[PDB]
């Protein structure tokens, strides 16, 4: 028995969260972000071939893949293709990987549907617009419906669902994306993570993902900041940190080892799993990014000198786009011979070496009840205008649900939506749900403002 967000997943699935977390200490799995998709030495992909293969004579253990795929900017999604022709290539990659014997994980680089632009542009206030109650949250909802089709693509071909490791909304603590701290308050990223779990288990059935959560990195081991976007115990199955750099330092090895130990840490006492979700040389290791000495060794040296630090199951660096950026190295780059290096090293795990991950028989604990007020989220500035709180209380029957608004100047009796949330009329600080549900009174709140 483990304690995994979708109560309802998949033999398999339980099985994975069970391998990711006794594989911690134990030996930490590589990955490479379109292992097989993206190379330089591999020629024209086809979900086969990898750079990794190729200089280090094995596939990744983890193959890394992003949503960008379903938008046709990330191979082999097409941008002729439609929408649900890259689905299909993705899943098709998706069993290839799953065949060579490795570990799926993906990530979403998710377009700024308000603007028409991508992931990096930031504005047109995008994060807001998409959370419950916003003018583009259809848009978010036809884009995880997409993904939700990918789940269910993603089949062996005695039709077993392939696990996934989920990877949304990523790194937030910075503003390089539309959905990061300067575009949100930590209460509406939350709203957005929770409600992205909850649409695609509990309203699309999703049941083949484990969701994992990576708000940055540079934390300097704070568990209080780094947590300050945490979605919460029910929605989170992987803790992750993204963190390159491009010095070597002892300095940024220090750092590292930090953050390292804590997520370890915070994992262990959640009875939950742990990874270095992102790493590698800044700007990547080529043409246009770095050959800082020994790299990938030092910072392998620096994670199992550390018993604690050393406890996370994977590492995956990025994509192997072109020359200028790829940070997996290839003849000609510096670090090649660091990199074979680190390859070798008995601690890195490799796809041939995994083995029992998809076939253990773990049971999955009771989905933990929950509720948390959706709209609106904690943080958020309310307009004048007339807008409808909705509640969301989940692993256990609701009989009824309350809202009071203190400042008590409201007191809402919520109705459900028969679909996902409680809801209710509000005209307009402190709003407080409290659901009577079958285990027991659940109440939260969330501090708002008008304008
Ligand atoms: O423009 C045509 C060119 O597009 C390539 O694919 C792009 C992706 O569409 C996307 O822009 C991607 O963004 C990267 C970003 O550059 C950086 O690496 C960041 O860390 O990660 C994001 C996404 O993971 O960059 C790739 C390539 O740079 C590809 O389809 C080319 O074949 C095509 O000609
Ligand atoms: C490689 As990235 C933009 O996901 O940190």
């Amino acid at each position: 028995t483990i304690a995994i967000v979708d109560a309802d997943a998949t033999a398999e699935t339980r099985s994975l969260l069970s391998y990711l977390d006794g594989v911690r200490g134990e030996g930490i799995l590589f990955g490479h972000q379109h292992t097989t998709s993206f190379g330089l030495t591999t020629g024209p992909t086809d979900g086969t071939t990898s750079d990794v293969k190729n200089v280090t004579g094995d596939f990744p253990a983890v193959f890394g893949w992003d949503t960008l795929i379903i938008e046709g900017n990330e191979r082999p999604g097409l941008a002729e293709n439609t929408r649900d022709e890259n689905i299909a290539l993705f899943a098709d990659y998706i069993r290839k990987a799953d065949a060579i014997g490795g570990v799926n994980t993906v990530s979403a680089h998710v377009e700024n549907f308000v603007t028409g632009g991508s992931f990096y542009d930031t504005s047109g206030d995008t994060l807001r617009a998409v959370l419950p109650g916003g003018s583009h949250h259809a848009e978010l909802v036809a884009y995880l419906d997409d993904i939700a089709e990918l789940a269910d693509a993603s089949r062996r071909d005695d039709g077993t669902l392939i696990p996934i490791v989920f990877r949304p909304w990523h790194e937030n603590a910075g503003s390089w994306f539309w959905w990061g701290a300067a575009y949100g308050s930590p209460g509406e990223y939350q709203e957005l993570y929770r409600f992205t779990v909850e649409y695609l288990r509990d309203v699309k059935g999703v049941s083949n993902f484990l969701y994992a959560w990576g708000p940055g990195g540079g934390f300097g081991g704070n568990r209080d900041v780094y947590l300050r976007t945490y979605p919460g115990d029910a929605f989170v199955d992987v803790l992750g940190l993204d963190t390159y750099d491009s010095t070597g330092s002892d300095a940024f090895l220090a750092g590292l080892v930090a953050d390292l130990r804590m997520i370890a840490e915070i994992a262990d006492e959640k009875g939950k799993v742990s990874a270095f979700t992102e790493f590698g040389v800044s700007g990547g290791v080529g043409t246009n990014g770095s050959s800082p000495a020994q790299w990938f060794t030092k910072v392998l040296a620096a994670i199992k000198a550390d018993p604690v630090a050393s406890r996370n199951a994977y590492m995956e660096t990025w994509a192997n786009f072109d020359a200028g950026q790829h940070f997996v190295p290839v003849p000609g780059d510096a670090l090649l011979e660091d990199f074979q290096a680190y390859a070798a090293d008995p601690f890195t795990l490799f796809a041939s070496e995994v083995t029992g991950a998809f076939d253990r028989t773990v049971a999955a604990a009771p989905a933990q009840p929950v509720v948390h007020i959706a709209s609106p989220a904690d943080g958020a500035r309310v307009a004048s205008a007339p807008t409808t709180v909705r509640v969301r209380v989940g692993g256990t029957d609701v009989q009824s649900v309350t809202v009071e608004v203190a400042q008590v100047v409201d007191t809402l009796d919520l109705a459900y939506d028969g679909a996902l949330w409680w809801t209710a009329p509000w005209s307009p600080y402190t709003v407080t749900a409290t659901a009577t549900t079958a285990a027991g009174t659940l109440d939260v709140t969330n501090e708002v403002a008008a304008a």
